[PDB]
């Protein structure tokens, strides 16, 4: 009932440490390993604690990740243990994460299924603060490549939003390849798709577009049946690329042959009501050409964000808003300038 580990802490001073928990219970098990919540013994307070197979054949860079991040809106490292476990001649690490208790799924799918849309404060507060969060990992190299709502926390109460999940994240190093098939498919960037292996952080900006978009819709915007098939579905809303955009996706790829077809009108891709700055920002992000699209600092700047600005805007429970302008700045850093629009002259 009660687990005693001796842990090191996730940020700080190296030195190891007891801690105590109870009330383990799984939430979650798939390809990500296995990830409990639990009670801290000390405080009271609820963690999750994820164990993952340390396994030499599967490339993960998630400790060291998570041990340099520290953002408001990316799920804390608390500890880390090494144990046993299922394998019974292998080691797991264990890494003890604050508990979120909600996803950005599962409250999208809240409205979704009862044929409601999220409502739009809480597209404009969840999708800034995942800007914000991608705006911090970039600067730093590090690209998340994994971006989707099941991997976006929230705290339904306070609003606030914390991304999580840092097994596909990768530190990008211009001249080394990285590799193709990676991102969850509904996802995944163009250039992934046309085998780019020379990508950038801006893979992460698509996959935040999708997410966007599937607010803004109630369901996936692109709902491929597989690898090449997400390709015929981005075409079916963006138009066939031209053969230009193929060279800014993947310059080996340009002599490739598809059906041309027009775009849909972003205006008639959403539904009559959507916001028309939802649908201007997604027009920003879900670009074929790699380097159009928005750069995270420059999303949240965007106007569709301007309510988060005012100085009376409130939750719809009447609560403050979250912090929302606590720029750093590393998290500035790739557009200095740009701080005089996010951080408004009230704070
Ligand atoms: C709902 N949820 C959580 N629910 C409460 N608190 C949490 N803290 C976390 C810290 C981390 Cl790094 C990861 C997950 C959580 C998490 C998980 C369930 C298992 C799946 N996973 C996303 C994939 C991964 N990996 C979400």
């Amino acid at each position: 009932k009660v687990t005693t580990v001796v842990a090191t802490p996730g940020q700080g001073p190296d030195r190891p440490q007891e801690v105590s928990y109870t009330d383990t219970k799984v939430i979650g098990n798939g390809s990500f390993g296995v990830v409990y919540q639990a009670k801290l013994c000390d405080s009271g307070e609820l963690v999750a604690i994820k164990k993952v197979l340390q396994d030499k054949r599967f490339k993960n860079r998630e400790l060291q990740i998570m041990r340099k991040l520290d953002h408001c809106n990316i799920v804390r490292l608390r500890y880390f243990f090494y144990s046993s476990g299922e394998k019974k001649d292998e080691v797991y690490l264990n890494l003890v994460l604050d508990y979120v208790p909600e996803t950005v799924y599962r409250v999208a799918r809240h409205y979704s299924r009862a044929k409601q849309t999220l409502p739009v404060i809480y597209v404009k507060l969840y999708m800034y603060q995942l800007f914000r969060s991608l705006a911090y990992i970039h600067s730093f190299g590090i690209c998340h490549r994994d971006i989707k709502p099941q991997n976006l926390l929230l705290d339904p109460d306070t609003a606030v939003l914390k991304l999580c999940d840092f097994g596909s994240a990768k530190q990008l190093v211009r001249g080394e390849p990285n590799v193709s098939y990676i991102c969850s498919r509904y996802y995944r960037a163009p250039e992934l798709i046309f085998g780019a292996t020379d990508y950038t952080s801006s893979i992460d900006v698509w996959s935040a577009g999708c997410v966007l978009a599937e607010l803004l819709l109630g369901q996936p915007i692109f709902p491929g049946d597989s690898g090449v098939d997400q390709l015929v579905e981005i075409i079916k809303v963006l138009g066939t690329p031209t053969r230009e955009q193929i060279r800014e996706m993947n310059p080996n790829y340009t002599e490739f042959k598809f059906p041309q077809i027009k775009a849909h009108p972003w205006t008639k891709v959403f539904r009559p009501r959507t916001p028309p700055e939802a649908i201007a920002l997604c027009s920003r992000l879900l670009e074929y050409t790699p380097t159009a699209r928005l750069t995270p600092l420059e999303a949240c700047a965007h106007s569709f964000f301007d309510e988060l600005r005012d100085p009376n805007v409130k939750l719809p429970n009447g609560r403050d808003t979250p912090a929302l302008f606590n720029f750093t700045t590393q998290e500035l850093s790739s557009n200095p300038p740009l701080a005089t629009i996010l951080i408004p002259p009230h704070a």
